[PDB]
């Protein structure tokens, strides 16, 4: 299904089942395939699960401008309120982490019932003086860089090694989890999943975090190679009040397929509670 911002963008979005509505917001560079397994089993279990590609990758058109957060907060604001959702719960990974915090801290929670960060960027990845844990800007500068010269081969390299944990020792890669993760990532746009990098490990969500005022699941790899667990997931728990932190021992950050039943049935009790 497509939806057209006030901007002009065309988002595209999935939306299946009936009962309180379950919203996912995907990871870089992927698109809402990516959270298929999840949106599967809750509708299975009676939820409506909605998720929409974010502008620039999948399905969306794909906009030279406002490849940022703040945009990608408002057009989620703009789908939520398109389809009127009311006690909705945001689920998302990775960069969709952040995306769910910037769109609460903009937008308030009026129709949120609860929210989760799932292997998510918030607060801050970045390496700086408030955060010196965070990761060193030749890092993102060394994706970007590689985006430019060969981004196909760049996807195939992230999800072989890192992303999986499949350079992880006694660890070996596996086609379809590879191939996937790069299909994903040829259908985005160059310039949406190249501005992306700065908004996924720039944007500080700290102060979106403090305005979250319901109940929030944060769930995180330590073993997550992409996004380091102690200045993200064990953060966001920290700064959320009131949240639940449940922390994967030794699981990488694509979690979402590593520990798929695990996520599965965490992200259902969640909600139920």
């Amino acid at each position: 299904t497509t939806f057209t911002t006030r901007d002009g963008t065309q988002i595209y979005y999935k939306d299946w089942g009936s009962g309180q509505p379950i919203v996912f917001s995907h990871g870089w560079p992927l698109n809402a395939d990516s959270w298929e397994s999840q949106m599967i089993f809750l509708a299975a279990q009676g939820y409506r699960v909605i998720a929409h590609d974010r502008r620039g990758h999948g399905r969306s058109s794909q906009p030279w401008s406002g490849n940022d957060m703040d945009t990608y907060a408002d057009d989620l604001a703009q789908l939520i309120e398109h389809l009127d959702l009311r006690d909705a719960v945001l689920f998302g990974f990775s960069t969709g982490g952040g995306e769910v915090a910037r769109y609460i801290g903009r937008h308030g929670t009026a129709r949120v019932a609860k929210a989760g960060l799932i292997s998510a960027v918030p607060p801050l990845m970045l390496k700086t003086e408030a955060n010196p844990g965070g990761l060193p800007m030749e890092v993102f500068d060394g994706i970007r860089q590689a985006s430019l010269a060969d981004r196909s081969q760049l996807y195939k390299d992230l999800a072989s090694g890192p992303f999986f944990g499949f350079n992880q020792p006694g660890a070996k890669s596996s086609a379809g989890m590879v191939d996937w993760f790069w299909l994903q990532g040829m259908a985005a746009g160059h310039k949406n999943a190249y501005d992306c990098i700065k908004a996924f490990s720039e944007t500080d969500f700290t102060e979106d975090l403090k305005k979250i005022d319901v109940p929030t699941l944060v769930v995180h790899g330590d073993a997550d190679q992409v996004v380091p667990i102690e200045a993200s997931g064990i953060a966001s728990a920290a700064l959320v009040k009131g949240s639940t932190l449940k922390i994967y021992s030794g699981a990488p950050h694509g979690l979402t397929d590593t520990h798929k039943d695990q996520l599965n049935a965490d992200l259902l009790a969640f909600i139920k509670g």
